[PDB]
């Protein structure tokens, strides 16, 4: 608690920035970055296996993002989509709609964040249908605004379901059929046509990076469509190439009615999008708008991200580098009993820590200590999960094979030195 | 409705972007910009007296914003304030707190938009106090999200008051004392201590650019403080040098408890801020957070805006160029009877149009036609107001004396040729 520490960048953050928006696990204080590496005020370098919770899709200082943002700042097509059309925003909407199977029928709404986008999707669908009921999952993370929290699991007529977890199956049913049956029984108890939409994550993020059982999401989508319920796929976390296909729903044998994007869409700038049927997004005007929505600098960044996914073959990169990561982690699991489950798709990877592999008892304290030690060793990653025991890895898609190796090595050391981290120091955060 | 028009940038915007977030008055379609001028796809240049609703504080392609954003993109301090401190965000918070009279007691929360910021302020104050009641004004524009609309005038325990307008005074009382008296009588009817906060705009934006009567806001603030009600000053529209003082409340003889900033703070990037007492912003953690909040590119832009306000003496510029604008408009009022009132401070200017100066009957249809004709002539401005009859001028602070002249000349022509605009063409929007 001395003056030198209080005067460093982390101490100044405490004195100037309120705690309201902080989610802090260790005293990471960044002054710069390059590739998949962060540089602290003191000059210390770290590998960022978080990639800013997935937002730094192209890592730090990617030349495509430099080029686009500098170009747009020097010759910006205004500042907004609200009261003018602008070139970069329109080009972006065109590209996003062309990427999606509903390209002939769908349009785009632009926001600043995943929270904003999920709020707008819910508001538009309820307006369009005149119904407010909504299905979502327990543990779902759809945002942290009043409008997006109304159907988060982490609104009038909310039905919340368990998300089927192959490692901890609801009703001991590894197929997830018991969750579908539960949904049917819930729907039987409400008036016909009273549910407007279903929000789903195709890999549950904050819930624990939980890939649902084979077939489950297709079946779920079929139940929704049988009731005329719009299926909204929240791909803020696992979209745009991260899963090893461009859209994560490509792994799951269905196409949603509405696709929600964010995080890495902006490559480190604030950008989100909803791709929805024209009838949904055209049901009102001047209805869900913020002044800087569709600003050209952020639109330019989104174009750069899409262009770079193509130019650097990042779908295939994510699939290759995800296999490499998972190989490394499987080697770690030979040596460290704490590792209970390694899961995910592409470069959305979760590692669940347990005190015993038979019982699967969660290792909550151990996880928090692990990530603190990793920070000390020069690797940044966080945890998530209902039980606080799932390491989250969402590195930049451009992270090199060498940086994947180094991160795995640093993680190996963290696991070895877990214990060394004091309870008091960790409970500060 | 032919293919060439449908294939131009405005037509493509209609086919790809939903109407949900649009607020369109004429078919403005922008491909670039420089200074205070926009360039359409077809190459036509326009003077932007809107400045993107106030957001383009430094105009288009300002070198300070180019330099900052390019620098931060090339060496970004991560992407977020949530799970790391970062250098530009901390420096920004420091500068914002130093600018405010509550510098010893206050901290900062960062958002993407004015809507986000107003939502966060309301959530924090209600959490901190355990009270949800709130005072706001009829006609108030605090945002367009579920959380910011809950106390907009354009929440449980909402008291809404008339905003005192010198041109149309409530109860024929030009001082606004009747509105204060009404407030006292409303407060007498609620339980002691049940109102947490009062949101006010120091010039009402969407309401009609309405500068309140001398003394009113100081008196209002005193009533609030007598009841322990936190005073929140929403300066999203008229803050940061636009009024000819750095903070608009400087004209009004009070200091708020909480200051909300947005729009031009980012100079065309999405950035907002709340400056509030530490006890308010420290009352929770992980409570009001979005992944890209405090990202360094947007923080860098905000630093550039603050630095440029200083380096280019933009407070004094706004006061000088606002006098020049108001002189020009006063000349227009000699010739065009429609002009009923010219008001505002600095470069936040409103011109209210009336069918007759004695009766003050609003000229709603005429206003819409006027701005459409102006667009055709090469000037961009919009209207606002309860009666749809207030031209809004919020140009970039860097707009030159020559561009002010040209805009006034183009407006003179618009007024002359109002009639020429067809009802059908204008009612399309
Ligand atoms: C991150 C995330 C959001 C929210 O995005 P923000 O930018 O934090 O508002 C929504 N949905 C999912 C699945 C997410 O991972
Ligand atoms: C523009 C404005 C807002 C909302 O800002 P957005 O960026 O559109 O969310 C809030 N308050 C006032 C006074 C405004 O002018």
């Amino acid at each position: 608690q001395g003056p030198a520490m209080a005067g460093n960048l982390y101490g100044r953050d405490g004195a100037a920035i309120g705690s309201l928006q902080k989610l802090r696990f260790f005293p990471l204080a960044v002054a710069g970055g390059q590739g998949a590496r962060l540089v602290e005020e003191d000059g210390r370098e770290l590998i960022d296996l978080s990639g800013a919770w997935g937002a730094a899709s192209l890592g730090y200082g990617h030349p495509a993002i430099i080029e686009a943002v500098s170009r747009a700042a020097a010759n910006p097509a205004g500042a907004s989509i609200l009261s003018a059309s602008n070139a970069p925003a329109v080009a972006l909407a065109e590209r996003l709609t062309a990427s999606f199977p509903g390209r002939g029928t769908h349009k785009v709404w632009f926001g600043h964040s995943g929270s904003d986008a999920n709020e707008a999707a819910y508001r538009a669908i309820t307006r369009a249908t005149g119904r407010t009921g909504v299905i979502a999952f327990i543990g779902a993370y759809h945002g942290c605004t009043v409008g997006s929290m109304a159907f988060s699991g982490h609104a009038d007529g909310l039905i919340l379901l368990p998300y089927p977890d192959p490692y901890r199956p609801y009703q001991d049913d590894p197929t997830g059929d018991a969750v579908l049956a539960l949904l049917k029984e819930r729907l039987a108890a409400v008036p016909a046509g009273s549910i407007a939409a279903a929000f789903i994550e195709p890999i549950q993020s904050d819930g624990g990076l939980i890939v649902p059982p084979d077939g489950f999401l297709r079946k779920f989508a079929d139940i929704c469509r049988a009731h005329g319920i719009s299926v909204v796929c929240d791909e803020v976390k696992v979209g745009l190439a991260r899963s090893g296909r461009l859209h994560c729903f490509e792994h799951e044998g269905f196409v949603p009615d509405i696709l929600v994007l964010g995080k890495g869409l902006g490559g480190g700038l604030p950008l989100s999008a909803v791709i929805a049927p024209a009838e949904i997004l055209d049901c009102a005007s001047a209805f869900a708008m913020q002044t800087l929505h569709g600003n050209p600098v952020c639109a330019a960044a989104g174009l750069a991200v899409l262009e770079t996914i193509e130019a650097e073959n990042l779908t295939t990169a994510a699939e290759r580098k995800g296999k490499l990561l998972r190989e490394g982690l499987a080697r770690l699991a030979e040596r460290h009993e704490l590792i209970g489950d390694i899961r995910g798709r592409g470069l959305a990877c979760g590692v669940e820590l347990v005190r015993n592999r038979q019982s699967r008892e969660p290792a909550r304290a151990e996880t928090a200590k692990l990530i603190y030690r990793a920070y000390e060793l020069g690797l940044v990653l966080y945890y998530v999960g209902m039980n606080g025991n799932v390491l989250e890895m969402t590195p930049p898609l451009t992270m090199t094979e060498d940086e994947v190796r180094h991160a795995v090595n640093l993680l190996d050391q963290a696991f070895t030195e877990l214990s060394t981290v004091s309870d008091t120091l960790v409970s500060q955060f």
